[PDB]
């Protein structure tokens, strides 16, 4: 089932998600089906169950990006360097903008039948996983552009 995707102002995408703990159950496989589906329908290439006014540590991703569904998710940067690099949201939509993430991450959690997932990523991977874990923690990408004068609607940005 296809869900609505929430839009930055609903005070949902502000909290803090709670762990999953029903790793391996119908429940889970239903809602990642759900969130597949709804990625797949918007067009994404990540989305979090906040954005789908879910409660949980729980995102979707992948496009070139092998396509993971993540519970409990935990990242470390593995330098100190940065990358800029254009970013959009699902719950943000017509918009777009430079932001700065690691770029080099490890990250871990659990695939939804349970099974540990640890993953060192780079670039683009890396940055959509960062993207995601920011939904967990209610932060969206306006408080981290830097560059105000890349932020703008798709259709007319020329930076
Ligand atoms: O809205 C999310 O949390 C999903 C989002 C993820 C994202 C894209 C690019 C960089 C970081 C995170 C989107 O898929 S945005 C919609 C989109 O069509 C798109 C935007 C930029 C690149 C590729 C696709
Ligand atoms: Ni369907
Ligand atoms: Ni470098």
């Amino acid at each position: 089932m296809i869900r609505d995707i929430i839009r930055m102002g609903d005070k949902r995408l502000l909290r803090v998600a709670p762990q999953v703990t029903n790793l391996g159950s119908a429940e889970l496989h239903a809602l990642v089906s759900d969130m597949f589906e709804t990625m797949g329908a918007a067009h994404g290439v990540g989305l979090a169950a906040p954005q789908i006014a879910v409660d949980l540590q729980l995102m979707v991703f992948g496009f070139a990006v092998p396509l993971t569904a993540l519970a409990n998710a935990q990242i470390e940067p593995l330098s100190d360097e940065m990358e800029n690099g254009w970013e959009g949201c699902l719950s943000i939509p017509g918009l777009r903008a430079v932001i700065p993430r690691y770029r080099y991450i490890r990250y871990r959690g659990f695939a939804p039948d349970g099974s540990p997932i640890e993953r060192e990523a780079e670039g683009f991977h890396a940055r959509v996983v960062q993207h995601e874990y920011d939904h967990l923690v209610g932060r969206l990408y306006p408080s981290r552009i830097e560059n105000f004068d890349t932020f703008g609607f798709d259709d007319v940005l020329s930076y």
